[PDB]
């Protein structure tokens, strides 16, 4: 696909395959095989590509204080927006009701388990892709018309993956590995507690499309200073994922980091350490460098300085771009 974009780039760049295909970031990462042909009948081909429809998704509970701003960010630019609410006790579903009468309304029992809700919404859902947004995220306008249009192109070369946008914490930490969207064609479904993603269901972990859409996330801004709140929620999840995994490093490590969350960096070393000592020999090493990066400032903090440097060492060995390493090294010499 980035030679299939280079010749597009090239050969007559204002189609509009091409403007479309640029909403994807990560194209050169892209290794499966699309039969390059002719640029000429892929871009009149596309013309005539039709525009999936999109369904947004969001899951609630006691969100009276956001939800308005959340579905004003969304209200124009998806087929269909279904909420699905967990038998709020605030005025959520009030709110829905009198300001956003084309949303969809549909309730469900919390069972503990966010990827039940999510695939909830999925089985009510009539759109050909899906998009989740939560209740403290907001869509940026600057998004307007995009969405289509990265569906458009996926159907086109029939790239099954999931769909990543940017989405920035109040910090400015931008994550690029969120996941949020996806086709309904029976591929994808969310998998976990807490922490949930979608998987193939052979449980294989689906290509990440990165996008040119941008997600706010205010939720934990200390405005609402909900850290501690969300944090001890999760972490009695993250504890059942564990018993079932208790060897699992990704949720060792989600544990340990809830755990120093909880202003319990005692207890949250040795989780950490183990799963550090066991990403070594997994395949998904996604949060290996925040495990190590974790590890090292609580060190750091507890002028740990001969633990910190064994954990600083395989840092720089695993990560030699990682930008905290400096860091780290400025701080013990
Ligand atoms: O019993 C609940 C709790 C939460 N929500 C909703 O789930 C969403 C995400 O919950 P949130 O308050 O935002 O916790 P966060 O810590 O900000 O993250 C979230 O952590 C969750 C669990 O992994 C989410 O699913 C992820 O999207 C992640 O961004 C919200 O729209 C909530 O109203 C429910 O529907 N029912
Ligand atoms: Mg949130």
């Amino acid at each position: 696909l980035s030679d299939i974009y280079l010749e597009l780039k090239k050969g007559y760049a204002d189609s509009l395959l091409y403007s479309d295909l640029s909403l994807l970031v990560n194209i050169m990462e892209y290794e499966k095989d699309i039969d390059v042909m002719s640029i000429q009948s892929l871009v009149a081909g596309y013309e005539k590509s039709d525009t999936p429809t999109i369904t947004c998704g969001i899951i609630v509970y006691n969100e009276s204080k956001r939800i308005k701003k959340c579905l004003n960010s969304v209200k124009d630019d998806f087929n269909e927006i279904i909420v699905l609410d967990s038998y709020s006790t605030d005025d959520t579903v009030d709110i829905i009701k009198c300001d956003f009468p084309d949303v969809e309304i549909k309730y469900e029992k919390w069972k503990n388990d966010f990827s039940y809700a999510r695939n909830k919404i999925i089985e009510y859902a009539t759109s050909e892709w899906i998009y989740f947004i939560d209740a403290d995220n907001l869509y940026s306008k600057e998004n307007k018309g995009k969405i289509a249009k990265v569906a458009r192109v996926l159907e086109f070369f029939s790239i099954d993956c999931v769909v990543s946008p940017y989405i920035e914490e109040y910090t400015g930490h931008l994550y690029s590995d969120t996941r949020r969207m996806f086709r309904l064609n029976g591929k994808v479904k969310f998998h976990g507690k807490v922490h949930e993603e979608p998987m193939n269901y052979n449980h294989s972990l689906p290509f990440n499309f990165i996008v040119n859409l941008k997600v706010y996330h205010n939720g934990y801004n200390p405005s609402e200073n909900n850290i501690k709140s969300k944090t001890r929620r999760n972490i009695n999840l993250t504890e059942e994922m564990l018993r079932l995994e208790p060897e699992n490093p990704k949720w060792l490590f989600f544990f340990g980091r809830e755990l120093h969350l909880l202003d319990k960096d005692e207890e949250a070393i040795d989780y950490l350490k183990k799963s550090i000592n066991n990403y070594k020999k997994f395949n998904d090493q996604r949060h290996f460098i925040d495990a190590l990066v974790l590890l090292c400032t609580l060190l750091l903090q507890r002028n740990n300085y001969v633990d910190l440097t064994l954990y600083l060492d395989i840092l720089e060995t695993e990560y030699p771009r990682c930008v905290d390493v400096d860091y780290f090294r400025s701080a013990i010499l």
